[PDB]
RNA sequence: CAAAGUUGUGUAGUGCGAUCGGUGGAUGCCUUGGCACCAAGAGCCGAUGAAGGACGUUGUGACCUGCGAUAAGCCCUGGGG
């Protein structure tokens, strides 16, 4: 899984513990390969990534692009 | 055999020719680059912060191109497969 438009489902309150998450996973993906670990290198993108579109997300809610659930 | 006389000279090197190579990158044939134009556009950008940059950004060392900590990319829409 990638995280798609389905995000559009979420509230603002567990899309940013979703953002916080991601940061977290990547946090521990960084250490990972830094100490030689992390064969999985794709998901290092990847995560970086899923971030953006849940910025994506919310800022389009904050500008009211699209209606705020 | 002696006497008198004649002629000859490449083991150092060199010249010329032929032959076989070396160096060199001319020539010929090209080209992801230029040059001069034609036709149609577009003729402004900027405090909503420009022109141009610095630094950074890739699974990985650099540089170029792109991008900006949402960082060779995120979303919507249409096309295409
Ligand atoms: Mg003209």
């Amino acid at each position: 899984k990638l995280s798609a438009a389905e995000l559009r489902q979420l509230s603002g309150e567990e899309l940013r513990n979703k953002v916080r998450e991601l940061k977290e996973e990547l946090f521990g993906l960084r250490f990972q390969s830094a100490t030689g670990q992390l064969e999985n290198t794709a998901r290092l993108r990847e995560v970086r990534k899923d971030i953006a579109r849940v910025y994506t997300v919310l800022q389009e809610r904050n500008l009211n692009i699209v209606d705020d659930p």
